């Protein structure tokens, strides 16, 4: 019914990564530099099979600063999360949505069940609600 | 005494990121995006343990591409390769250095024993020549 906090993520597979600067449509809350995470059973999905219950994506969003033309991680912002379970997730097409402010357990983000989140991932539809694709 | 090829890297932890744009001092040749990856035996020299022998850190480097207020990844141009063993490379620090062109296992690039790496690296003398950090 909740999402569960993905204890662990820092040391699963990163899948890619992504900066997503001032001005740009996901700005808000979306911005700064973040880093796709995937669960053993998440990299099953990506792959090409099916996702099994239990897959989890994660987005480890980071805010950066601009020194001399690097851009350099600062804090995390928050963290995305995607649960799947088709069954207690039905009515979010399978996966469960949910953030943690700062990426902490008791921040959470989401208000509405997951709708907004499901909303724009529902595009998706066809890779099963996922954008990130692997890459080498 | 050359430095393997780390197969299976990508599964590895990913210790942090930066992006290196035009006007930054190391633009030629490090810019892009930068990924740095660590295997079990680096992360215990990175917690404040010591390195063991065998320990490998990778420089995982993309171009980007702008689109619309985001960078995102491109083509890998390049992987650069730490790898510990303190007898073997004793002559740079205790670390073997090579570049793989392109990530392929068939590109090496360094040409004078890992000099030029050393040189740049030698400025972290007090922290075992790694200029990464873990966070969180
Ligand atoms: C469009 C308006 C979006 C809304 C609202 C949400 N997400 Fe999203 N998400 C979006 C894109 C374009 C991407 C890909 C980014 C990339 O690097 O390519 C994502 C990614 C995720 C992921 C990683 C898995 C994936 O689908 O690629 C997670 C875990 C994720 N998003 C979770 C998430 C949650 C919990 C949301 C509501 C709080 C949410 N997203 C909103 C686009 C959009
Ligand atoms: C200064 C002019 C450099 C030269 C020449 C080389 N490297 Fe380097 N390296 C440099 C910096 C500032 C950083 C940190 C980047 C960051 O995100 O913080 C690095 C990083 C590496 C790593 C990751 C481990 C670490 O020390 O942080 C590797 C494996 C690495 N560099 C390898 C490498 C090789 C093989 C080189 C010659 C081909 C080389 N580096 C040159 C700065 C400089
Ligand atoms: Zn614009
Ligand atoms: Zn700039």
């Amino acid at each position: 019914t909740k999402v569960k906090y993905p204890d662990g993520f820092r040391s699963w597979y990163h899948v890619k990564s992504m900066v997503i600067q001032p001005g740009h449509p996901l700005e808000n809350p979306f911005g700064g530099i973040h880093h796709v995470y995937a669960n053993a059973e998440a990299i099953q999905g990506l792959r090409g099979g099916n996702y099994p219950d239990g897959a989890v994506l994660v987005f480890d969003l980071f805010d950066y600063q601009e020194d001399n033309h690097a851009l350099v991680e600062g804090k995390r912002k928050l963290i995305g999360v995607m649960e799947r379970d088709a069954k207690r997730f039905s009515a979010t097409g399978g996966w469960g949505y949910e953030g943690f402010g700062e990426g902490k357990p008791d921040k959470r983000l989401v208000t509405d069940g997951g709708q907004g989140c499901f909303g724009c991932h529902a595009a998706q539809k066809e890779s099963q609600y996922v954008f990130s694709r692997l890459r080498d």
